[PDB]
């Protein structure tokens, strides 16, 4: 097991690796913004290492300062969490150059997966089905762009190569649209990416998000621990997660599961990963893969049984997977709503001071987060504060925990998305269930 990590992260996510690493043993080293002195993990880190200033660029994206405190520390690995870095491949490539381990996979698979052009036509090798498009990038024919078109058929969206997340697309439904969505899109990737790479893709007028969880250890095991669907969005910011997904029968589930485990093996995966897809008519369809753990993890550990951070913890110290396929099993049902700092008209951040606070408990009750009495939400980072993360034997057991959550939840001094969380939860049509990646947008236009 590894002797001392460095947590390169701040929030719940610092805070849900620390107790992970408590939990085997391993020591910890809180790297942390000038901001973020008094956060509830670097409280209970075991050193502490204050990385620079407020601003993320000068402290959680400083990549010299970061691998100085694990030198300066004797750390021996980085957890980089979800954002700031973890997706950066010249950082993991850094962080193994100056000897430490990186908690995630080889900088080579982070930088494949990281290129949705490479990363779909090695999916396509796999067997990973995928939507229909250039498989390709395009270039400045546009006799040759407006017959790829036709042969995949309108309506076609134009996505960047370099981007991902709903990042930098456009939606074309004619000719007459084609040429304009095409260079508008190619100049937005270049000033946000530098990486101008453009493909087309048939557009999907109503998918679901549904995504497979897979972890894969150094000795070639790979296994899937079933889906989670992330529909609930607004501007392409998941507000609700819940696995399994409504609707996944057990066949579907190992036929795509089975088919991303694969492509693990075929591509050298190491670590846990996400396998985003569109789902619509009975239908997956590749678009990303997340080469890292994300922020709704937490249901598919209610589910299933596997702390997926110490996995991640394991195999990067060479420790094969704690269980096999064989021994994942998709019991009951989760739902985690993200509570975000933010004002319920412009959804803007909503940073300041919690002056009263309360999380609520009982059986099947799980909350992820830093927030404590009197601390300062910072404006500098993420609105997210925290996760409700509620586990039921059956899904509607999971919805009712979580209304009740929901109603202990004290959250004062500050403005919370709590109210709308409630409002989700109480919607006819998500108590019905499968509910598309349009649904809250046209909800909230009512
Ligand atoms: C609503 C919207 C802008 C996109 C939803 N959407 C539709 N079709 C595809 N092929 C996609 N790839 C990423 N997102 C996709
Ligand atoms: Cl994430």
């Amino acid at each position: 097991m590894l002797d001392k990590i460095v947590i390169a992260n701040r929030g719940e996510i610092a805070l849900r690796i620390l107790r992970a690493c408590k939990e085997l043993g391993i020591k910890t080293v809180a790297v942390h913004s000038s901001a973020d002195r008094d956060l509830k993990h670097v409280l209970l880190a075991d050193e502490t290492v204050c990385i620079g200033p407020a601003p993320s660029v000068k402290s959680y994206l400083n990549i010299p300062a970061i691998i100085s405190a694990a030198e300066i520390t004797g750390a021996v690995a980085i957890h980089p969490g979800y954002g700031f870095l973890s997706e950066n491949a010249n950082f993991a490539e850094q962080v193994e150059r100056s000897g430490f381990i990186f908690i995630g996979p080889k900088a080579e698979t982070i930088r494949l997966m990281g290129d949705k052009v490479s990363a779909i036509a090695a999916m396509k090798k796999a067997g990973v089905p995928c939507v229909p498009g250039s498989d390709g990038p395009l270039g400045d024919d546009m006799d040759k762009n407006r017959a790829i078109a036709k042969r995949i058929g309108y309506p076609v969206i134009i996505k960047a190569s370099g981007g991902g997340g709903g990042r930098g697309m456009r939606v074309v439904r004619g000719d007459a649209e084609l040429a304009q969505s095409i260079s508008m899109t190619r100049a937005e990737a270049k000033a946000a990416f530098s990486n101008d790479m453009v493909y087309m893709e048939k557009y999907l007028e109503n998918p679901r998000h549904v995504e497979i969880q897979v972890l894969a250890d150094g000795q070639g095991n790979a296994i899937y621990l079933a889906e989670r669907d992330c529909s609930m969005q607004r501007r392409h910011q998941k507000v609700v997660e819940e696995a399994p997904a409504p609707g996944i029968t057990p066949e579907l589930r190992r036929y795509i599961g089975e088919r991303c485990a694969k492509a693990c093996v075929d591509i050298g995966y190491r670590g846990a990963g996400t396998f985003e897809f569109l789902f619509e008519n009975g239908e997956f369809y590749f678009i990303e893969m997340n080469t890292r753990i994300q922020v709704e993890h937490p249901v598919t550990e209610m589910i299933t049984g596997v702390d997926l951070i110490k996995e991640q913890l394991r195999i990067a110290a060479g420790q094969p997977l704690s269980i096999k396929q064989e021994e994942v099993h998709v019991r009951g049902h989760a739902v985690e709503c993200r509570i975000n700092a933010e004002d319920p008209n412009t959804f803007l951040p909503s940073p300041g001071k919690i002056t009263r606070f309360h999380a609520p408990g009982g059986f099947g009750v799980r909350w992820e987060s830093h927030i404590y009495a009197g601390y300062t939400v910072p404006p500098y980072y993420d609105s997210m504060i925290g996760k409700l993360i509620c586990y039921g034997e059956n899904r509607d057991v999971a919805i009712a925990r979580m209304k009740n959550a929901l109603q202990e939840l004290i959250i004062d001094g500050i403005k919370t998305n709590v109210d709308l969380q409630i409002r989700i939860m109480n919607d006819e049509n998500f108590q019905h269930g499968g509910t598309n990646i349009h649904y809250l947008e046209k909800k909230l236009g009512l």
